[PDB]
DNA sequence: AGCGCTACCACACCCC
DNA sequence: GGGTGTGGTAGCG
């Protein structure tokens, strides 16, 4: 209820074909019209014209979205909103400074963690998975390490973000200790010891880069590794391109009649 | 007309 | 000197 209050708040302070194509100011009326929607629609944060992180909300269907913006000429710099309270998949944010750590085997330190979590995956839901399942994407430039996974499980799904982030405190605490899980380390951009996973992305409402996007800033946009070992079902009534942003989305879990949701309290 | 939050610091408090 | 909650903005993601 404590969530529900704030945001009752922020409301009093502040032919054609079937298309479907909402722009809204506030992140909440975009939700508001969801529910109000009776079509299989989603969110969608387009960055604002302004340098900073001023974020306009767009409604529309998965399929519909992808038709005016599979060319890449139009929508660019997009963002996936992960609805709070939402099943969800099991996803990462790798980054690192490339300079402040030069050591840093990149390529390796992923397959580390992605064997680190099925492991963990295994022994606490008995979910079994590898690299296969991994989604691995890129947005690296030659200051950044820049990668974003998203996992392909077999009708498995986590009760919402929230949940996602308790799990993975839980099995990375041996190496939040140290301010075997070595290869998790990394220094900061200012000499600090953070941690190689970004654990600041599994909050209420997450706004996560689309495939094939980049940021209002810069121009290097996600796309898939080389040493992706994730590849979709190919399918004759959709384009693979497709395939790989259905996968890519986090809150896009696949319908199964024998879907077990994971929880974690911290 | 983004949104969510925590890392950080100040203070106040308590205890033999 | 240690140890434990409480505000409250400032800045990351
Ligand atoms: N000002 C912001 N406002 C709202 N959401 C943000 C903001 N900054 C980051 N996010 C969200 C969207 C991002 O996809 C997510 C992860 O942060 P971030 O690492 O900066 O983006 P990114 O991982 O897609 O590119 P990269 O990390 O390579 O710079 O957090
Ligand atoms: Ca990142």
């Amino acid at each position: 209820m404590n969530r529900k209050w704030e945001a009752k708040l922020k409301q009093i302070e502040e032919e054609e074909p079937p298309s479907i194509w909402r722009l809204f100011h506030r992140q909440a009326q975009a939700f508001n019209f969801v529910k109000s929607c009776k079509e299989d629609v989603h969110v969608f944060a387009l960055e604002c014209k302004v340098g900073d992180g001023q974020r306009i909300y767009l409604v529309t269907t998965y399929a519909e979205f992808w038709f005016y913006y599979k060319s890449r000429k139009n929508l660019l710099h997009c963002y996936e909103v992960i609805p709070e309270n939402a099943v969800c998949k099991l996803y990462f944010d790798l980054e690192f400074n490339k300079p402040a750590n030069p050591g840093a085997d990149g390529k390796k330190m992923v397959a580390l963690l992605i064997e680190y979590v099925c492991k963990a995956l295994q022994e606490l839901y008995g979910v079994n998975c590898s690299a296969e399942d991994v989604l691995n994407l890129d947005s690296s430039t030659d200051e950044k390490f820049s990668r974003h996974l998203i996992f392909q499980l077999h009708d498995v799904a986590f009760k919402d973000n929230i949940h996602v982030g308790n799990f993975l405190r839980k099995i990375l605490q041996p190496a939040l200790d140290l301010l075997d899980l070595s290869f998790l380390v990394v220094k900061n951009n200012m000499g600090e010891k953070h941690l190689f996973v970004d654990l600041g992305v599994y909050t209420r409402n997450r706004n996560f880069r689309l495939y094939k996007s980049s940021k209002i800033g810069k121009r290097v946009a996600l796309e898939v590794t080389e040493d992706n070992k994730f590849f979709p079902i190919q399918s004759k009534d959709v384009s693979d391109e497709y395939q790989y942003f259905l996968s890519s989305l986090v809150s896009n879990v696949r319908f199964s009649d024998t879907l077990r949701i994971l929880t974690c309290e911290p």
